[PDB]
């Protein structure tokens, strides 16, 4: 040890009607994501895919927690059970159940997202922040 047990390397929004790839490289500087955004068409169904390595010892109780913030005054949190993953060379990919982008004129515009990849022991495997913008059209 010192070497980290879990290395989170990517986030991908999985949506077949998105015209281009929607991906964050989580291995580098994380600050630049704060002023970027992914556009999603209102009401579209998508999933979030987290890519990650496990290095040393099995990790069980893994969990993906996402807080969604809207205009600094409204918050919604979802916590997803990820599973138990043995150490191994090859990357893993977790995908959430299907979610639906916010729908309605009043639901358009910007949302901030606080993502945390953690476990039963509250290890901060990676925390990060990114943004969605909900639009009428792609
Ligand atoms: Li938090």
């Amino acid at each position: 040890a010192m070497v980290p047990n879990v290395v989170v390397t990517g986030l991908t929004l999985v949506c077949s009607s998105a015209p281009g790839p929607l991906e964050l490289d989580l291995t580098g500087d994380l600050e630049s994501f704060k002023k970027q955004s992914f556009v999603l068409k209102e009401g579209v169904e998508y999933r979030i895919k987290i890519s990650f390595r496990v290095n040393r010892e099995i990790v069980s109780g893994m969990k993906y927690i996402q807080h969604t913030y809207r205009t600094g005054v409204t918050i919604d949190t979802t916590d997803y059970m990820v599973g138990s993953y043995g150490p191994r060379a090859e990357e893993y990919e977790f995908l959430t159940p299907v979610e639906e982008a916010p729908k309605g004129m009043l639901a358009r515009g910007s949302y901030s997202i606080k993502s945390r990849f953690t476990d039963d022991d509250k290890t901060d495997h990676l925390s990060w922040e990114w943004n969605l913008t909900i639009k009428k059209d792609w």
